[PDB]
């Protein structure tokens, strides 16, 4: 009971590495997760490609490392095999660098994006743990697992099919993840999502950016087969909480603005932009529409400039800009509704902000997300297509923003916002699940 040495394993001397897929909808939830882990006292190193480096630097507590992009921006197949080979070697080099250094503790775990399942082999090959971060809901993820293991081929010209899977609502053909859009790349993109599950039984921690109450039935079904950890939303709560948009919104009336954004990847046709634009210039609401630089040329002729300001045909005001801080915009009192492509990150940010949506999904998980938004969570409405006509967009805007049903959708969205806040506050399922991840890292 005298003489000896105590050894203490604590967050302050535990080093977590994190590597998102290089897209903003994958980067942002990873980055918020890193901030939460650093708040518990962990040493956290975020790794990202050099072309996404500056964006991450502006948003950040967190040690940041760059790696080569590993791709040429100009075929989908050649894009991937060279990406995988490049990032495998560069992340491997980072792991050994920190294993041998003295400023940081050696890495204990790599958190990697679930679409990059070969990074589990990198982590284990270097003697560290691997945590797969799914930036998709449980419901659509299970659909990919079933596809990996029922006939998901559809003709749909000759009949309609409705698919029943355990602990999911019936899925019509338009509710399935959309891969046919990619034409000759359809099997490739399909494989990328299906292969998230190739090694799931070997992953040390399976992390989902969702919260248990939002997906109770399917999350339990998953939790029995695998010990999944729902840890979302990773973003800070609205309660707990980039200049141009905020100044404009501050000058608008409460609940007066339709916020419009189709994400950083989707590219709509010229005709589709014209339909959206004509609906927006004739509604009874103000609008804020994010259109990336490269997408500007597909706007109608009558409307290069980074931003443009409008008085609409109905006497309202509009702003087109290249970029905005979406979570701050969604939590601005001026915003009435969110016209969205229904990517999961955007969908969950809207849920955590209490904003109802007009769903205009384009591909992969966006269609399934739209199904759940309209019919399960009941916080939005989905357009009917495949060009969506201005009269159909107008119809959904009036339903969400003007009608009594719209008032119910808003109430539902405020309910789900409070439940998302419950999840990540002390005692909530996501706070509990994230502390389980953090604390067991200290044992291992």
């Amino acid at each position: 009971s005298h003489m000896g040495t105590i050894e203490i394993s604590s967050p302050s001397k535990t080093h977590i590495l994190a590597f998102p897929f290089p897209e903003k909808g994958h980067i942002n939830p990873m980055l918020h997760l890193c901030n939460r882990l650093a708040s518990k006292g962990f040493r956290v190193t975020l790794i990202t490609t050099i072309s996404t480096y500056k964006d991450v630097k502006n948003k950040i507590l967190i040690n940041l490392e760059s790696i080569p992009d590993g791709t040429d921006k100009n075929g989908m197949n050649g894009y991937f095999n060279q990406f995988k080979n490049s990032v495998t070697e560069s992340v491997a080099g980072i792991i050994e660098e920190y294993k041998l250094g003295h400023d940081f503790p050696p890495p204990k775990v790599l958190i990697y994006d679930s679409t990059m399942p070969w990074m589990l082999d990198v982590a284990h090959g270097h003697g560290i743990l691997g945590a797969s971060l799914f930036t998709q809901p449980c419901c659509v993820s299970v659909v990919y697992y079933h596809m990996l293991q029922i006939d998901f081929h559809r003709e749909q010209s000759s009949s309609s099919k409705v698919l029943l899977l355990p602990c999911l609502p019936p899925l019509e053909d338009r509710d399935l993840p959309e891969f046919d859009y990619f034409k000759e790349d359809s099997g490739f993109v399909s494989n990328l999502l299906l292969n998230q599950f190739l090694n799931i039984d070997k992953i040390d921690y399976v992390l989902f950016n969702t919260f248990e109450m939002l997906e109770s039935e399917i999350a339990n079904w998953m939790s029995n087969k695998w010990k999944i950890l729902t840890i979302g939303p990773t973003a800070p709560t609205a309660a707990a909480a980039t200049e141009v948009c905020m100044k404009w919104l501050d000058e608008r009336e409460p609940n007066s603005v339709i916020y419009v954004s189709f994400g950083s990847i989707a590219s709509l046709t010229e005709q589709q932009m014209e339909e959206i634009s004509q609906a927006l210039f004739t509604t009874n609401f103000n609008f804020l529409w994010v259109v990336r630089e490269e997408e500007r040329t597909k706007l109608p002729n009558c409307l290069n400039p980074s931003s443009e300001s409008f008085t609409t045909a109905a006497g309202k005001l509009g702003l087109i800009i290249n970029w905005c801080p979406q979570l701050d915009v969604l939590r601005h009192e001026s915003v009435a509704c969110f016209m969205t492509h229904c990517g999961w990150n955007s969908t969950l940010e809207a849920i955590s902000s209490g904003v109802p949506m007009i769903c205009v999904p384009q591909w992969v998980d966006q269609t399934t997300n739209a199904k759940f938004i309209q019919d399960v969570w009941k916080i939005g409405v989905r357009v009917n297509n495949g060009l969506v006509k201005k009269e159909e967009i107008e119809r959904c805007i009036k339903e969400v923003c003007e009608s009594e049903k719209g008032k119910e959708l808003k109430r539902n969205a405020m309910k789900w916002k409070d439940l998302s806040k419950e999840a990540v506050s002390e005692g909530g399922s996501s706070d509990t699940n994230l502390e389980y991840f953090a604390s067991t890292l200290l044992f291992y």
